[PDB]
């Protein structure tokens, strides 16, 4: 028996296309590109010719399969794109066994709490130096797997440690005064206690809200004001902010203005709501899923690599040309990039350890009671991996990538597989170089990188993160804005209104009774480069004009004021796009005798207004307690604790425990393992084009060799010698 | 028959076999064909197309009759290019009005014998008479008239010919100005070195055995008030040379501190300097590929199957809600007009005009052959004379579409430039997207239309891309790749005792090679008119401001704005941490804001930022060129301004350009305004970069603000 082509193939995740000249079927999946002719004993993956019991059968217009085509064709072989890892790499993330493992050995536990929920349980990371060996020398790591469990019994952190492959307890640790970030069941249960509400019921009533169960909740994280905002410490609470659901799919754009009520989680219950003005809900209807549009119609586009991709994956390991890294994924990050070496005619060298986001922070600027407090810690308090959203195929990324699904643990320890993680994939990107020297045969060659994308959504905010591997040994990191924007209900419909001055002092009025708060996306991220090695100095060389002493018309000269940043306090600073900053190896030079480099750039561009720096006093707590969003770039020492630029835990932080803290000691920085971490953010002034949905903004970052290699690193193999 | 390999590809047609289909898959810019061998019948952009002749397979080769390509190409089927019945009145000129207008002039008794021709372009009806063809379909009830510029030796003059009538207009000299460097001058200029007596002496001193692997590289003077010695009346020219040592890269080979002047009417050396010397770098170091081998790479394509979502109709351009004319002239290359955006149905005009304004790239080394060195690319040398045809596939995407373009060379016979612009599509991420926690994804994808333009000059290869986006943006992206201008020193690696010194204004990134620091500095011309010819330029600065509210915050996220109402208040530094609008205040969208559109001279780029000119504000160069120092400007429009750096910027004495227009400091209020970007990069070469330079890029952005009242890429409602 056999079944319908179309319908399975689509359930399966394939894009198919019928040729009625050509009477070809034209499949195409991740790295499978396929073409199979009704009633042919043959088809055609990636090139090569695959037998067919059989063939798929045309009967009244109705393409139709055996059962057993999806596995035979889609799992022939053929497509070389993923490959079986003989030997597993140290930096694989946890798999779903591990993950079990590791939950059971804590419920073992003598102590271990019945409502325990697990805020992360990830790998915890193999000693750096083992890691390299077996990357580069192949050396197996004789260190036991072991994971990290961080756990929140009702409001208390513990950190646990287990060995995997001795299946033990290693330690547990309560962690005094941190707060766990927001978990799943928290959404709810805030829901929940609004709904059981009378007090909240009855303030909603008297603001228009006939229905109170067409209300919906969205939870924020207080922050800290020495007790300002009225709140113990020591509670683990939450703001609610809410909206009216008026069916048409977007919430977001009926928010219910200066009501916001303060749920404490352990009791759950309501301990505070602060009441405002009361501002009519904007009621009209703001789709933004094309239920009140024209779809236009388009011809296809489409992006094929018939042969197959350039780059292979082995287990979680990707080579792409010269290139060679570890993608894995984490529950709070997202992606982490690891072992990253360029081979460089024969020999791999070192670039980068260990790169991901960092952290990242949206802090708003409006005063008022539903915002004052706004700043959302995406990665750190919602955890960003576990928010993963998964690639809509040919839209959210290219109908020629390739995508991975990526294991995590769920808040209650149970495995859960994320389709469509990340996107890799290689694009075109213009020409690699060129000369059309007057008169002769021109030179032109083209440019490809390998993207890889990974897209997360908290709340209203989608962000797109692409770490970019140029064949030339540059690595571009860009960050991508989307979503829904947080607007505050207002009266005016117009600028012409009377209260339109005051209702805009923080933001663009976009529609009728909405205006879009200002607020700055802040990015974060910590990379551990290894330029050629572990041992690394930061240099810095700002383009100067001098005055002209050789003689001549010439007033003056352009050169260059080269120095070494020896410290951490030092390297901790704003980011003039008109200088050089880089991580050079001063243990060995190119042909040239130049020490061997990498160029970072914090700042190589953006769509929206570039932020400065923050957007904040300096007396503000969310300044104090946030350093980092106040420096584009910093240079810590290597420490495989301290990977967080807001800190360990945020929620409800009282001091920087950051990159603040990293670089308090100011160390040295001197030819030692040196961690950059580079923050790029914009500030977001809103307007009509971007309501009721926002174009994608983007942010560009970039690290380039300098003088790492002796030529143009795309000029091929020397054909002589 | 004739055999279809050969035919097709001699058409530049790409050819595609496929045999477990026995399908051929043709391509060519608009056209996908798709052809089975004895088929009655083709596909052409999913068209059926019926054939006369079947394809025919003979000895494993395909034959097709002598009439296919245009059967089949031609069939109408590929609607990509549409016939135009009404010409566009800013339709460049033709190559037979490119004839007229020689004739007319050469019929003068003012016309001298060896005249050449630095320009011959269009002289278009007024800004109001074009806008009205393309909004109203109205006639421009004018006749065609062309802007002859001649150089009789080294004498300008200026001349205007009416092609209808086939009349002189007027001749008028023009005094003071020297003329561009023209085709010839090359020539002259190594001839010239070539029987030279004395340079071959010289030559001789610095090592170089044969004189005859001399490669001489002219260049303009500039203006130094005569501490460079030089006579401000005669036409001249420097020469810096290198060695051909058979490697293709004479760049690689410079034969330092030896310049020499040469005066083009007199056709001699005027003059020789010697500084110390250097040997000449030797190793060979070709970027043509002759030494490599590139690894083998899987095939990737970008097709559109059905055809392309773009009209092209003449030069008339119209892709999704966009509408504009893309034109060629000989200085400045690709000129965007009578832009528009049509919102809902309706035409609102975004820009008159935009195009490259004018750049150059200034160098820092006070030495002998570089402290006058500063390259005015389009200015003194040509760029759209010198576009560098796109190689398919590889300069431009493989789904894209190349133009032919047509200009008038030095000596006023017609010249068709092939592929001398790409247009393409492409896809460029999510537009937008939102995936709700629980519910269906939200996404649509972005794509860009994108206009590319190569033009090269000497070692330097510029590209260009006029990007518009779906949404309402524009960008403007600036590309730099090429062969870096070297100079030769005697360290070889930074340990030996002159690399210091060596290295001062340069880094050293090969043997004997530093690549001098020097800046890129392009300047674009935007004769934007949002959604009408009267706005004004409106500053928003974000700022952060005590809480006056109440609460627990000590500051608040506000904004300072204020119009900027002249000339002079609008020349100013970018910070890209602030929002600079152009806006209409005649027009509001659906919140009453004034529609607008936002200006980015600086949304990014590859190489260090140029905050500025790096160089004191009393060389001659910077007074020469104020464009270099600031970001952004905006003037009052007027016809006869379009250049930063002046209409005749050899050799000038002081700013003809942008200095020269915001001089009189006037209202820039509720009028017609042109928006002009500078933006630039500072240049501190690496190894990476030689032999051959990887491109570069620098961002530029004009966003609709307020322009819309919503999300233009939702689509229209039901
Ligand atoms: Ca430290
Ligand atoms: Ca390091
Ligand atoms: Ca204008
Ligand atoms: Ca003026
Ligand atoms: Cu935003
Ligand atoms: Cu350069």
């Amino acid at each position: 028996h056999m079944v319908p082509m179309d319908k399975t193939l689509k359930e399966f995740g394939a894009d198919v296309q019928w040729d009625d000249y050509a009477q070809l079927f034209t499949l195409i999946k991740d790295g499978a590109y396929v073409k199979v002719k009704p009633g042919a004993q043959t088809a055609i993956v990636n090139g090569q010719p695959l037998a067919l019991q059989v063939p798929v059968v045309m009967k009244d217009n109705k393409a139709w399969v055996s059962d057993t085509f999806i596995n035979d064709v889609f799992q022939s072989g053929l497509d070389q794109t993923f490959q079986v890892e003989k030997r597993p790499h140290p930096l694989n993330a946890l798999t779903a066994d591990e993950i079990k493992q590791a939950v059971e050995i804590v419920k073992a536990s003598a102590d271990f709490k019945p409502n325990t929920r697990f805020t992360e349980i990830s790998l915890l990371p193999p000693d750096k130096e083992a890691v390299w060996a077996f990357a580069l020398e192949n050396k197996p790591v004789d260190q036991p797997r072991k994971a990290d469990v961080i756990m929140l019994d009702g409001k208390h952190i513990i950190e646990a440690v287990v060995d995997l492959q001795n299946n033990k307890l290693l330690s547990w640790q309560p962690i005094k005064d941190a707060h766990g970030m927001v978990l799943l069941d928290d959404f709810a249960s805030v829901q929940n206690i609004i709904n059981n509400s009378e007090e909240f019921a009855a303030a909603v009533k008297k603001r228009g809200i006939t229905d109170a169960k067409k209300v919906i909740t969205t939870p924020l994280t207080v922050g800290y004001f020495d007790g300002k905002d009225g709140l113990k410490q020591d509670a683990r609470l939450l703001k609610v902010i809410s909206y009216l659901d008026v069916g048409d799919g977007n919430y977001w754009a009926h928010p219910i203005e200066n009501l916001v009520a303060v749920v404490d989680l352990e009791q759950k219950k309501i301990v505070k709501i602060e009441e405002g003005p009361v501002v009519p809900v904007p009621m009209t209807a703001r789709p933004f899923d094309g239920r009140d549009r024209v779809a236009p119609a388009v011809k296809p586009m489409q992006i094929i690599e018939p042969e197959g991709k350039n780059y292979t994956i082995t287990g979680d390991m990707i080579h792409w040309r010269n290139w060679d890294f570890h993608l894995s994924m984490n529950s709070r990050v997202g992606p982490m990039i690891s072992t990253v070496t360029y081979n460089d005619n024969g020999t791999k060298r070192k670039v980068m350890y260990e790169g991901s986001l960092g952290g990242m922070i949206v802090p708003f600027g409006d005063p008022d009671i539903g915002w004052y407090f706004k700043a959302y810690l995406d990665s750190g308090d919602y955890g960003m991996g576990t928010l993963t959203s998964p690639i809509a195929r040919g839209k959210d990324a290219p109908s020629n990538a390739v995508l991975l699904n990526e294991t995590i643990a769920d808040y209650t320890g149970v495995p859960m597989e994320i389709p469509r993680a990340i996107a890799v994939f290689e694009r075109y990107a213009g020409p690699e170089y060129k000369h059309q020297e007057m008169g002769q045969p021109n030179v032109s060659t083209e440019r490809r990188e390998l993207v890889v994308r990974w897209i997360s959504t908290v709340g209203n905010y989608d962000y797109i993160f692409d770490w970019i591997f140029h064949e030339n040994g540059t690595i571009g990191i860009d960050a991508g804005a989307t979503g829904i924007e947080a607007v505050k209900g207002v009266k005016a419909k117009t600028m012409h209104d009377e209260t339109a001055k005051d209702d805009t002092r923080y933001g663009t009025l976009i529609d009728h009774n909405i205006v879009g708060t200002t607020h700055q996306h802040i990015y974060n991220f910590r990379l551990d480069l290894d330029v050629d090695g572990e041992n690394n100095s930061l240099v810095a060389m700002d383009p100067v004009v001098k005055p002209n002493t050789a003689g001549g018309p010439r007033t003056s000269t352009m050169q260059v004021n080269q120095y070494n940043i020896g410290n951490e306090q030092d390297a901790a600073q704003k980011f003039d796009p008109g200088t050089i900053r880089l991580l050079s190896n001063p243990n060995k030079e190119n042909r040239m005798g130049n020490p061997v480099s990498y160029q970072i750039i914090p700042y190589a561009g953006g769509t929206h207004p570039v932020a400065k720096g923050a957007q904040f006093a300096p007396d503000e707590w969310i300044y104090h307690r946030l350093s980092f969003m106040d420096k584009q770039l910093w240079v810590t020492r290597y420490h495989p604790g301290e990977r967080f630029p807001e800190g360990k835990y945020p929620n409800r932080s009282t001091h920087d425990t950051g990159l603040g803290q990293y670089s308090k000691d100011n160390e040295s920085l001197d030819n030692t393992d040196a961690v950059v971490w580079m923050t790029t953010g914009t500030t977001h002034v809103a307007r009509a084009e971007e309501w009721p949905i926002m174009p994608t903004e983007w942010v560009h970052t970039l690290l380039k060799p300098w003088n790492f290699f002796d030529e143009t690193p795309t000029l091929g193999a020397l054909k002589k010698d």
